[PDB]
């Protein structure tokens, strides 16, 4: 597990940490909320050994053997690989770096789940390197009845960072901006957009309660509502989080708003 890197938890707002994002001067910065996603945890990394690379894929817990079914993923690992793949070279490229010992690229897996009659279940199905098969349709990440996104599985970055030495202190975070950037570049790679932009105080004003995912439609099912589809709800984030000017307060800049009806469930 050395070149696996976990992701992080994220907290509500708590009153010292509102009160210290203000008196650091923090608050009154950059912020966006983006969607949070009702999914499972993943990262898809590659991993640089010199002449020679590999491409590995994390949940939760840690890098997974290439043989163990994690809801389907494997239907898609070619694309994973293509992708990240690309990310690299666009990295590599624009930083003037020959070499980029660790990318990680954090998201999360989701769906596989869409109760409308006018939307077939998945009739897609996964291969593991050992050709055992499982459907889609019999994929599982979440028993909610909210959020559902779409009947096929979809990742959703968050986050890319990267190493150039490998070490885990090297590591740099793209701050918003630049992760947007790269993101639409790697083609068809779905990734956290921002819904609202402002100040920390402009970004929690935002209305969960009555934010309904937009991904259904962004993944052709505008025409098929669920009623009460609300998305969990949002993270709101620094827009360079991760950058030593503002990793030098000691005060983290991410936290998440959740829907009381999601809350509830
Ligand atoms: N936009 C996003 N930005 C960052 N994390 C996100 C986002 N959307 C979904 N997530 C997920 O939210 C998790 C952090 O939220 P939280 O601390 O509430 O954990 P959780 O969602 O309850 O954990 P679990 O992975 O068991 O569902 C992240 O680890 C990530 O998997
Ligand atoms: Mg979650």
């Amino acid at each position: 597990q050395s070149d696996f890197s976990p992701y992080i938890e994220i907290d509500l707002p708590s009153e010292s940490r509102i009160q210290s994002l203000h008196k650091s001067g923090l608050a009154a910065q950059e912020w966006v909320a983006c969607e949070k996603v009702h999914g499972t945890n993943f990262g898809i990394y590659l991993i640089n050994q010199g002449d020679h690379e590999v491409v590995r894929f994390a949940k939760r817990s840690g890098i997974m053997d290439p043989n163990e079914n994690f809801f389907g993923y494997h239907i898609l690992i070619d694309e994973f690989t293509a992708q990240i793949r690309i990310l690299n070279d666009l990295l590599k490229q624009k930083y003037g770096l020959s070499r980029v010992g660790r990318l990680v690229l954090n998201g999360e897996l989701f769906g596989a789940k869409y109760k409308h009659p006018l939307v077939p279940k998945s009739e897609k199905w996964c291969t593991l390197p050992n050709g055992k098969k499982f459907p889609i349709a019999g994929v599982q990440i979440q028993r909610e009845p909210f959020p559902q996104y779409s009947p096929e599985l979809h990742f959703f970055a968050f986050d890319i960072k990267y190493s150039v030495s490998g070490a885990e202190e090297d590591f740099v975070l793209l701050g918003y901006d630049e992760f947007v950037e790269f993101s639409s570049k790697v083609p068809n790679l779905l990734y956290a957009r921002a819904l609202v932009r402002g100040t920390l105080d402009e970004c929690l004003a935002f209305d969960v309660e009555n934010f309904m995912t937009p991904l259904p439609a962004l993944l052709g099912l505008g025409n098929y509502p669920l009623e009460g589809n609300l998305a969990e709800g949002v993270v709101i984030r620094h827009v360079r989080r991760g950058d030593p000017a503002v990793e030098k307060h000691n005060v983290s800049t991410i936290i998440k708003l959740r829907c009381s009806s999601f809350m509830e469930l």
